[PDB]
This record gives structure tokens, C-alpha cells and sequence, in this order.
């Protein structure tokens, strides 16, 4: 069931309807019965929704357009009356087409937290709801479990990711507190290896946490509230024209209908010009107008989407053009979404094969996520891939050990080093390291028996496209361009410098990328672009929101009113401009769908009748509508 078929009876019925008669062989009961059916299929759509109106609301245009139909009809020239409802039905229809908004992601939201908890009572565990737990409470969240709660680790140690809340799912450790009762009244002082959030997903590990924030004042339900009281962006084009009819309409049936009745000082029948307000009425029906503002839409979310990129509306699409900034998440949307392996640090007698071939010993036998990396790229860099090593065993959030060539190799963070039997880590090897940590390297130490063999770096990298989409973008007159991530502060500068933007905010939790686009959209309209579930409330509150298509969340893409299909940020200088020659076609096609008929409508109080105005409303409408199909000839410039 769909009311489109409406419009296309009423085009059948005009066309067959006009021809069977005229230029035609049919009878007037089957020829001109389909102009009959040209006033039913059309007219009672746009009377139905006239009357809903008209029961609290002043007025609607549907009025307007309904008895331009019906008085042509009781009157002569029923072409006109079947013309005009056929056109401005099929404008209605456009308009719905412009007007389909699925504006839904809490089925997806609401997946990513469980309904239930196990919450510590005594020498019991309980499950209770998580609108039930109170803060205090030490809920129970065992292995791979999604996490209920926002609060504090107090027993266990996991390796948890917060992929929905810091945007980053590689896994970060957790311990417990070491005094909780201090913990809860400081918080804080939680450090990142404590704090944790609902919505996070847990690890191999069991832990108890701690309850900090009731059910509705958690982060991730925060992110929910804020992505729900979204603002509908309305088109600037299409309020205009809201407005418009409110003065327009009334005005012209006031001054042209009953002014224009029976005027005695020209000469009338009192029943003959009555016949003459309604010609100036009829033709007012500004039904250019009603065709032009919608097909310009969709013939530009047509060229959008053969271009590899999806657009939910008219009203995104018009206000990427007038954009002053834009905001960009890091990881899944500047950088491609994985740790390569980016500098290498020899120490020592060692050389930088010995180095990676350890390395790449070792981290055969791992299953961390840093360990494909490193093998992968020791597999590039050499060609091959040394024997794999013996013995391998964990050192719980530290790193790992094994066995190569006789002798026993560590490998991981700074830390490790620090807790076990071997041969300390010396002081220049350990600055070296230091600088690589605050240049935004991930970065293992490996040593081999008694020497180090020294230390290596991985990071998720750029992609290669980045900095010159930033300076594309930049030409276009964004200069107000910034980076906000969730991602610690240095992988967001060092990203940052190697693509080219000036300010880097990383640490942000979502509420934080809201703040910083309200602080941007004071100035002008904003974009936010990003890809994961914590970029969906300053996608939101943005003037437009961009979702990163394929690797993107379904939260963010559902959340997003543009989509990069493609999953490359090429699309993202092609679009502005797109959107920019699309609100040129919308002008020029806004003014002469009015002008005309601020141009034929008092030419219509002197001498103008019934008949020629198909003549002048087809000349008014398919010219603007054959103006916008201009817009599915756009170009790339790459
Ligand atoms: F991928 Al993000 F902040 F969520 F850089
Ligand atoms: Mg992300």
C-alpha cells in the first residue's frame, strides 16, 4: 500500500484522457470517464489531508491548488484543473520521497548494555536489574560479559575494551583498587587502569566493580539521551517556503477572490465574474514552485549516490555547502584502524634483523592484537619469518617471555622489566623509550638473555588520502579545522601533525566532542565526522553528521545524515561542492517558480484566463525541473 499510484493515475488519466478525445478515437464516457478518474485519484489525497488541517490549523495550500482544480472543473478548461491536481500531486509525492528519515538507533543502542547484573549481597550473589543497583554495590561481571555499570575495579584483573566510550577497542588492563573505601570518595584520583564504564566489554577475567553512577547517569546512557533529543535539521529552503504560503496564500484568495468578484466598475454579470476572480485564483496556484524545490533534492541525492555517498535529505545536502569547520575522530576515521609496525630501535651490539627476528619469534606464539602486527610487518620487512619460539608464557598486563636459541627472551611494556629475575633496563635505553611513548608509539622492549636487544614501536597509522583531503578542504574555506579523539593525547598529536591539522584534542570522552562542536557551531555550521558509538552525540548535535560507511558502527551510520559509502574521505571535497552548485539550482529555480507567477498572476487580474494557464504552468514547471536535472552532471577533479 503506497499512495504514489495516485499521481500516476492522474497522469494516465490527463495524458490517455486528453488524447482519446482530442486527436483521438474514444468515446466520451472511456476518453474523457480517465479525466473523471484525473480528478478522483489526485483530488482526494490533498482532501483528505486539507480537512485534517482545517480542523485546528488557519490554512493550507492544498486549498489553493484543490479549488484551482475544482473550479476549472464546474467551469470550462477541465485540462487545467486535471493538469494542475496531476502536477502539484506529483510534487506532494516528491516531497515524500525528500522526506523519508528513519532517524533510528536505539534498537542499536539499547544492545550494547545488558539488562541484568549480579550484584554481591553478603555470602551471596543476587541478580537484580540495573535500574535496581545502588551506588555501593559490587556487581559481579565474569568473562567476555558486556559491563553494567559505570564505576571502579575492586577484585580481578581484565583486559577490558571500551570501544563504545573511548572510540579505541584495543583492550586496556584493569586492576583493582588498592583501598576502595578511599577510592569512592576520591574519584578523581581513578587512574585508567581502575575507572570503568558500562557498555565496555569484558575480558578473559572476572571482576567485581564497584557502582559510581546510577542507571540513567552512566556515560553510555548519556550518549543514548543526547542521540534521542537530537534537533530534526530542518531545510532552510523548505521553512522559507512554509512561510511563504502562511502570507502568500491568504493574502492572494483575499485580494484576488472577493475584491475581484463582481467589481461594478468595469462591467459584469453579477454570475460572469464570478468566473473572473476565480481565473486569477486558479492560475495564483504557484505550482512551479511546489515542482522545483523537491527534484532539485533528489536529483542531487541521486548524483550523491552514484558519487559513493549516501545523503539521508534535502537538508543535509544544503548545509554542507555553507560549512565554516569540520571535526574528525581519529582511529577508524583519520587513521585506517590497525597498529603497524613504524620504527625500530636497535641497542647495543644488536642488529635491527636480530631485533625483529625475536620479535617476531615471540609474537608467533602470541595471540595479543599487537602480535599480528609485528609479524606481519617483520614478514614484510625481512621477506620471511625466523623459527617460531618455545616455551611462551604470559606476564599478566606486561607483556609475554619465551625461549630462542637457548637463551630467555622478555618482551613488553616498560614495566615488565621492572617485575622480573633478569638484568635491569638501562637508563639511555629506557629515555629512548620514553620519547617513543610520547611520540605516540606503542612501544615493547625485548631482551634476549643478558643483553637487550632493544625496543620497538608499532601505531595505528594515517591513511595515505588524509593530509591531502585536509588541504582540499582547507582550499574550500574550512579553515576552521580540529581533531577530537578518544585516544590518548599523544597518538592524537602525532596523527594530527602527520596529516596536517593544527589542534588535537585527545582523552575526550563523547560529551566532551559535544562540547567542543557546540563551541564550533557558535561560530557557523559544523560537520563531525567519525566512525564508533561515542561520535554519535556530536554527530548529532552538529549541523551535519558523517558516518565512515563501511567500518563505521550501525550506530553511527544510522545516527549520521551523510554516509562515505566508500569508507575514503575523497568523497568529502567532492560533496561540498556538490551541495554548493545544488543550492545555485535551488535559487535560481526558487525565484522564477515565484517570479513567474508574481509575473502572470496580476497580468491575470488584466486579461488573463483559465486555458492558457496549463501554458504558462507547464512552461513555469517543466523548465525549472528540466534546470535541475543539470545536477546529475557533476565532475571529480581528481
Ligand atoms: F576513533 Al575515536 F575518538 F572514537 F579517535
Ligand atoms: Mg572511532
Amino acid at each position: 500500500r503506497a499512495e504514489v499510484i495516485f499521481a500516476v493515475l492522474c497522469g494516465i488519466c490527463l495524458l490517455l484522457g486528453w488524447l482519446g478525445p482530442k486527436y483521438g478515437i474514444m468515446s466520451e464516457q472511456f476518453g474523457f470517464g480517465l479525466l473523471l478518474a484525473a480528478y478522483f485519484f489526485g483530488g482526494y489525497f490533498t482532501l483528505r489531508e486539507a480537512v485534517e488541517k482545517i480542523s485546528k490549523g488557519q490554512f493550507q495550500i492544498d486549498f489553493l491548488m484543490l479549488v484551482a482544480a475544482s473550479g476549472a472543473a464546474i467551469l470550462g478548461e477541465w485540462a487545467e484543473g486535471a493538469f494542475l491536481l496531476f502536477l502539484f500531486s506529483v510534487g506532494h509525492a516528491l516531497e515524500n520521497y525528500a522526506m523519508g528519515r528513519a532517524r533510528n538507533a536505539v534498537a542499536a543502542l539499547a544492545g550494547l548494555t545488558p539488562d541484568e547484573a549480579l550484584v554481591r549481597r553478603g555470602d551471596k550473589t543476587e541478580t537484580v536489574l540495573i535500574e535496581n543497583l545502588l551506588v555501593g554495590d559490587i556487581v559481579v561481571v565474569r568473562s567476555n560479559e558486556r559491563l553494567p555499570a559505570d564505576g571502579f575495579v575492586v577484585k580481578g584483573s581484565s583486559a577490558v575494551n571500551q570501544a563504545p566510550i573511548t572510540g579505541e577497542s584495543a583492550p586496556v588492563d584493569k586492576l583493582p583498587v588498592d583501598d576502595p573505601e578511599f577510592a569512592a570518595a576520591n574519584l578523581d584520583k581513578l587512574t585508567p587502569q581502575t575507572r570503568v564504564f558500562a557498555g565496555s566489554i569484558n575480558g578473559s577475567g572476572s571482576l567485581d566493580v564497584q557502582v559510581t553512577k546510577l542507571s540513567g547517569e552512566s556515560t553510555l546512557a548519556r550518549v543514548v539521551t543526547l542521540v534521542a533529543e537530537a534537533q530534526t535539521r530542518q531545510s532552510p529552503t523548505q521553512n522559507f517556503t512554509k512561510k511563504f504560503e502562511k502570507i502568500f496564500v491568504p493574502c492572494v484568495i483575499a485580494l484576488a477572490f472577493v475584491t475581484s468578484f463582481s467589481f461594478l466598475i468595469l462591467d459584469e454579470t453579477a454570475a460572469q465574474s464570478f468566473y473572473r476572480a476565480m481565473a486569477v485564483l486558479v492560475a495564483a496556484s504557484p505550482c512551479a514552485l511546489a515542482i522545483a524545490t523537491p527534484s532539485a533534492v533528489l536529483s542531487g541525492v541521486a548524483r550523491a549516490a552514484r558519487g559513493g555517498v549516501l545523503i539521508k535529505g534535502g537538508a543535509p545536502l544544503e548545509a554542507m555547502g555553507h560549512l565554516d569547520a569540520i571535526a574528525f575522530d581519529k582511529t577508524g576515521t583519520l587513521t585506517i584502524g590497525e597498529p603497524h609496525l613504524v620504527e625500530i630501535t636497535p641497542y647495543g651490539d644488536a642488529t635491527e634483523t636480530e631485533l625483529l627476528q625475536v620479535s617476531a619469534a615471540v609474537e608467533m606464539l602470541s595471540d595479543h592484537p599487537l602480535a599480528q602486527a609485528v609479524v606481519r610487518d617483520v614478514k614484510d620487512r625481512l621477506g620471511d619469518l625466523p623459527s617460531e619460539a618455545s616455551d611462551f608464557a604470559n606476564i599478566i598486563g606486561q607483556g609475554v617471555s619465551a625461549k630462542v636459541d637457548s637463551k630467555v627472551v622478555h618482551i613488553g611494556k616498560t614495566a615488565l622489566f621492572e617485575s622480573v629475575a633478569g638484568l635491569p633496563l638501562p637508563d639511555d635505553l629506557r629515555g629512548t623509550v620514553e620519547a617513543m611513548s610520547q611520540n605516540g608509539r606503542t612501544t615493547m622492549i625485548v631482551r634476549s638473555g643478558d643483553r637487550y636487544l632493544g625496543a620497538i614501536g608499532l601505531m595505528d597509522t594515517p591513511r595515505e588520502d588524509a593530509r591531502s583531503v585536509i588541504a582540499a578542504l582547507r582550499d574550500l574555506g574550512l579553515k576552521r579545522m580540529m581533531m577530537i579523539s578518544g585516544d590518548n593525547q599523544n597518538v592524537a598529536n602525532a596523527v594530527a601533525k602527520e596529516v596536517g591539522l593544527d589542534t588535537a584534542f585527545g582523552d575526550l570522552m563523547p560529551e566532551d566532542k559535544v562540547t567542543k562542536i557546540a563551541a564550533l557551531k557558535a561560530d557557523g555550521g559544523v560537520a563531525m565526522v567519525g566512525d564508533g558509538v561515542n561520535d554519535a552525540p556530536a554527530m548529532a548535535n552538529a549541523t551535519v553528521g558523517i558516518a565512515m560507511g563501511a567500518a563505521g558502527s550501525d550506530v553511527a551510520l544510522e545516527t549520521a545524515d551523510i554516509a562515505l559509502m566508500a569508507d575514503d574521505l575523497q568523497t568529502l571535497p567532492f560533496a561540498v561542492g556538490l551541495s554548493r552548485k545544488t543550492s545555485r539550482i535551488i535559487r535560481l529555480n526558487l525565484w522564477f517558480s515565484l517570479g513567474v507567477v508574481a509575473l502572470l498572476i496580476p497580468a491575470t487580474l488584466f486579461g488573463l484566463g483559465i486555458g492558457p494557464a496549463v501554458l504558462v504552468h507547464e512552461g513555469s514547471t517543466l523548465v525549472v525541473v528540466a534546470n535541475a536535472l543539470r545536477l546529475l552532471a557533476f565532475k571529480d577533479n581528481r
